[PDB]
């Protein structure tokens, strides 16, 4: 199609050829090629490549994620590249560690350690991302301190009257959830332990009060204290839940998905192109954070639906004008935060459920 | 449906009887709730981003949480499917409303380091009614221990005065701060069987003296307890709050003047479509001052069953601010005012303060 | 007659008193500085500059434009007795704003020193004495008596071991203007305590007539030096119109013997006798240069001097070129034409005479 | 014959030694460097940079500023011994300045440690070492001597503990451009004090001949990290332009096997022979691409390996389109190209090379 | 004589102030813009605020300059008009002042240099001040700042006599002949006030000066010396050479007339058919005013140093003119000035009595 780098047909290739397409090629050259402003130039904390980006501070422990799980299956499709995707690994956790990326914690008023008692949107991502190089590299580097966030995880899910933890105090979220039960997955598959135990639990309560079974959609927000549910749901939460879930309980993602489609996704220029409502009750595509689209090409990807991911992408990649200047790649007009982090996982992404089975080296 | 409007009059009034809130308020609840980190009820914790954007002047955040929490009130008594998320919208504003940022105003310009332990009687007037009202939508004794601290203090404070009341910045005494620490021991009583109200009968006979003037059925702007003095200009803003906040307390008393403040100020135009309020005497302009006589009187108007006034004020304020609804949440691209977004909200649902210390407990 | 893009009459200035109540423009200028919470100038007795940060205010000069509003606001006292009350708040304000750091902390960044009255710096705390004073005969009040007796105390001490008449501002400069001020506020507290402070007055009139004025041109230099004795060599007409004001007060004779002089030395009338304008110095054609306030002090001094046609022409010079307007009962200036503007014109307009401040007769019950 | 907008010919500076005497343009450099109180870069010792905020040089690269402004200073001592006291004196001024924080501190802010010598942060440690030794050839004077021998130490001590073949820059980064500058300083004390550091050389040539080059195509790849044992799979041409530069100072040999394979691999000649450009990597047309620094590196390799025509294509390429200027007998450019201009352009037109530098006779 | 297009007053007048005993109308002017005005003017108070510099956009390292410059001017007001005397002196006492506040010499400390201005080295501030001191009490005959001037004094006399060179550094091992002149100018004011003979050093300067830092051919000083290498910075510069010249005629004054002929011919160029002059700043180009831009408005003080009515007023032609003079409630403005301290060299130069008779002012 126009304005496309290169075919759907040869994106979903890319496990089989044993190699990347040309243009995922030069996105890993945006993110390690120029001395000091690449993103992965060196494990310091120092994020001039955010700034540049215009990444608000909030945010930029969402993009050191998101590069991280495009990373673990760039080292499955190419072992020659697995060195590489390990020693990117390895200065993502090290800049996840910088107060610059936490910090909001404090100066919100919430505490002066991350890692202690709630703050699941941060260390839920810390977790399953320190697992994740220990399955790419075979390193031991960071295993104390995997052990001891995993243990913390594992404590604070037993002692809860509600299955999971919070994010800020009394602030519920399924997403964030969501990594922290596969990160205690990828420590049971490294370590020959039960943590993943608590799943079952978990996914029996998101399916009480905290999804609309008929629309297959989560709803945005619960509150424990109150125990109030906010009464929008979202396309954006549910895309990133059903994508991780499947990793965990294929059966319960493959039952939402078609539903979830129904519920969200608009069709059009005959059939050549999609885009994503966020909530019901409106027209109008990618509102609220402006990530619908995006993550549910991500999905897309996790459920081997190659008509939607092609949909979506010609929906989201043209009017963004990529363009390869010395074989690295860069979008001149990004459609909303965390894009070249997205359509990199996207276009790369080889199923939690491959990552978890990560043949060592 | 006049031009450039979300919804009736008619509608607007019939909430609370449907028992559900108009599409176009469920559409505020979402700008107040829905995207992450920059939503106003987003956490408990101290970030204004919301304020920010808005470019919300700090001496005003505290009046901007106050208007949200007495909306919030009502919507919780429309719809009780909605009370827990109105209990937990309130939670987060008790929450915001003790940060430095919000009365750091007080230690800056060098009145104390404590906002509540003596005077400013505008910021912990808010306060003390939004821990009660708090506690009569969920039943939570989160705040209780403040709340009783707080209201002992302005009992003590009220009882030590030789005038009915309490100072906001010292030597300043203004009747809406006044009005607002009054309720708020109204509420008190309702929770807990006490007798604190008591002191609002010596208020009322007090602000009828001097501080009124009752041919035009306006407060003046303020009084100085050391000189004696009384501003000697009449503020529509100042009498629209107050009288809207009385009605709960001693309806007839607003009954009694609300007659001769629409005389005083209200201007109809536009072959009686809608209306505009002037903020003081001796002008034909509107909305001087702090520009928000307009704005209060659609508040007040609601208190008082007032349809065809709201309507003809609603017709003025909202469409020049051009209202949208976009992903099924509101914004206006040229809100008129200062607290446009709050008091707007809190005039479409309000039920009345009556209604509020009546409100049936949740178990 | 109303002259083009004026509110009041000069017969209706000057009528105030009489008719026992200020014009509905004077009024609208009391709205500007009470109405709005928060931004005008006498919202409370709080360390707030609001009002002076929206006008552009340099911090040099905030001690001025307190002091103006204060000396205005006295007469107000004395016009209206509905509005003394009102005028006595306002004063309690103005003393309250007058002591924060914001104000005098000048003095300290300057480096001559951590306390501001202490010792020198007669412009600041002249203004601050006479203010102490004039809040005391509007209200009645001793709130600020002990704060008033202990800076008299400093200025008569001071005063006492100077070999030269007066007190210096910043260390080395003598000013006569500053002087004026600190020697009145002398007179003031004479008046509420029926003291004799103002003895000093004699020494101080006989000083200030040896090198510090041309009496030929009946204007005062611009400043004089103690350590080397030195007087800089130019005349000043915003220092000459503000010192004979303020004495006419304490000795009328002194300021009737060269008003005159002044007015030959100085004021231009201009477009057939309807305007004026004044020259800052000597040796030039130009109008208002220097600090830019020679023709607002000369019309303080016409008001004080009961010299209505001086006052007429030279309100048509400053008022129409600043677009006035009245909005919900307050008044503004589009383009005020000089620092301090809608203080000394709201001044000049209500003055009532130095000696009848002095003479203000006691408040009601 | 002049090509359009250039200062002076090729022959003119490739003649400079022999002549005794630098060009004209030279001269005016240098005015640039020395003339204006307060705001020239050799202005004094103090630790201010105002020369480098007026230019907008970014702090990370003023350490590279001043390491090619003095390796460019040393052949000017070659060149014209009636300037070589001049030289002394801004080496000196070099030296002083590299040692600011400012201009290193970059390495605690970064989270890596409070002192910039102790381990790795070998890209800053290289070039002060080989500077400490360049001022003390030109000038006989040691001053800095208690200083360059700690250092030397320092980085003999660290080789020597390391299984790969030289030291990291930040932790778990390894450059072949940052180990060839301290290894060529490694030489320069050798040939100053009669030790023998130098004979950790060998293993360093074999060691990045392994996995670090493509032999075909004579060029380095970009970066090694020795936890993973990844290589960087892109081919950077500044990187090897730089390499070759100062390996040939070493072992001639080698840079002489791959020199004509760089040229195949990244060297585009246009404009009917008069001009070239280089490229930054493989599978690309575009020229100067990443830090922009290809051609100008390509330039300074030119010089070292005596390859006048070359030289005089990139720099019909690089010069005349900044737009030069001479006022009052100063040199200034209206439109420089990349960063390190004015820098780089300096140091290519008076390179002596590297062996000369190290061969450098006696002050008299 | 004719009055030249815009031009305030006649070469013949500024010559004639002493003789008339009054100054021009536009120097009155110029002492006006100094005094007059409240809190901006820069002699308003002896307090530590710099708000006239400020509005005037003057960089930090000039504001000692600048002050410096006004006080050499205010001297020979004093001479010029006894009426005026004692308004000299305030402005004197308040430049003193001014000069030791931290705004004007804390780039010493910032720089790296040190915490204190005066102990060692730094010639540059505390020359200037040394001189001040001194003027200061020529003018008025007050003692207040006679400790202050006895230390300093003897500190410049102990660092001449411990130095192996003669004279004193500025920043370390940066040696500059301008700033020397002013110190040894500064002995020869204090020998003159208390009967010593400090001034027994000039001889040694001069002989040291004359050696390798003169071209005795062309009659101009080279740029700087920096004692650590010996190194003599190439360059001749005119702004140096016309400023020690003047300094120097005060203290020897066959020295300065030895070389002022050869001094005009090497830099000063005559065009618009003599009506006109402006000074190159260095050898080797056609360019005026180059490096600090100040070498036309030293050379203005030179000729009337040096009795030269002709150059003087082909230099005024040159530098006045263009920066459009404006005279607005009796007080002197320039609207667009030509380059750093400005108002400044041109009030000295319009007054200037000559450096021989400031030493010799008769008392108050």
């Amino acid at each position: 199609p126009p304005g496309r780098l290169a075919t759907t047909e040869d994106y979903f290739a890319q496990q089989a050829k044993q190699a990347v397409t040309p243009d995922v090629m030069a996105q890993l050259a945006y993110m390690n090629y120029i001395d000091f402003i690449s993103p992965f130039y060196s494990r310091g904390c120092s994020f001039e490549a955010w700034e540049l980006k215009h990444t608000p501070q909030r945010v930029i422990k969402y993009s050191i994620a998101f590069y991280a799980y495009g990373l673990a299956s760039v080292a499955l499709i190419d072992p020659k590249l697995r060195a590489l995707a390990g020693h990117d690994l390895d200065i993502a956790v090290s800049k996840m560690k910088c107060k610059r990326v936490w910090g909001d914690w404090e100066e919100d008023g919430f505490g002066t350690d991350p890692i202690e008692k709630e703050n699941i949107m941060y260390k839920g991502h810390l977790n399953l991302m320190y697992g994740l190089y220990q399955l790419v590299t075979g390193s031991r580097r960071y295993e104390a301190e995997h052990a001891h966030l995993t243990r913390i995880i594992h404590d604070e899910i037993a002692a809860n009257p509600f299955a999971g933890i919070v994010a800020e105090p009394d602030n519920y979220f399924v997403q964030c959830n969501s990594v922290a039960y596969l990160s205690l997955w990828v420590y049971d598959r490294l370590h020959g332990t039960d943590y993943r135990a608590a799943t079952r639990a978990w996914l029996d309560f998101i399916q009480k009060d905290l999804i609309d079974p008929e629309r297959g959609a989560f709803y945005l927000s619960y509150h424990p204290e109150s125990g109030a549910v906010k009464p929008w749901i979202s396309a954006y939460t549910t895309a990133w839940t059903l994508a991780m879930v499947h990793g965990m309980d294929p059966a319960f993602s493959e039952r939402y998905y078609p539903r979830f489609k129904q519920t969200f996704v608009e069709v059009y220029d005959e059939g050549r192109k999609a885009r994503v409502r966020e909530t019901a009750g409106t027209d109008d595509a990618d509102g609220g954070v402006g990530l619908a689209s995006a993550f549910t090409l991500l999905l897309a990807r996790e459920m081997g639906d190659q008509q939607l991911f092609d949909q979506l992408l010609n929906h989201l990649e043209p009017p963004a004008k990529p363009s390869i200047v010395s074989a690295s790649l860069r979008y001149e007009h990004p459609g909303s935060l965390l894009f070249d982090e997205l359509l990199f996982l996207a276009k790369v992404h080889a199923g939690f459920g491959a990552l978890l089975r990560m043949p060592p080296p």
